[PDB]
């Protein structure tokens, strides 16, 4: 489930029951903001209570395709320990956008874009 809200993308990531899910999912995700203009991207892993070793290089990759694409992506829902995992495996997490939840994830592309 991929939407737009004002020219942005929305994602929210849900517990999964296969590894083939999410490689549908980013290929469908980085095909859509590839595809037509958008104004940035956001995603949110709250649903995630432990993030797989498979999740975690998908947002590798998202974060490192959607830099390269100039496109705004600010992760979202991020509990204090998943943010430990996911910085281990090797996503900056300070050196990106991130916020508590969609609604702070919407505004704070929003404000980045009036600058």
């Amino acid at each position: 489930p991929i939407l737009k809200v004002d020219d942005y993308w929305v994602v929210a990531i849900e517990e999964t029951l296969h590894d083939q899910s999410v490689i549908q999912f980013k290929e469908e995700l980085l095909h859509n903001i590839t595809g037509v203009a958008g104004k940035g991207l956001v995603i949110d892993i709250s649903a995630l209570e432990v993030v797989d070793s498979f999740v975690t290089r998908v947002l590798i990759e998202i974060s490192r395709l959607a830099e390269l694409l100039g496109l705004p992506f600010v992760l979202t829902g991020i509990k204090p320990a998943v943010a430990i995992t996911l910085t281990e495996m090797g996503l900056d997490l300070r050196g990106m956008a991130t916020a508590l939840n969609l609604q702070k994830g919407l505004d704070k592309l929003k404000n980045l874009a009036r600058m």
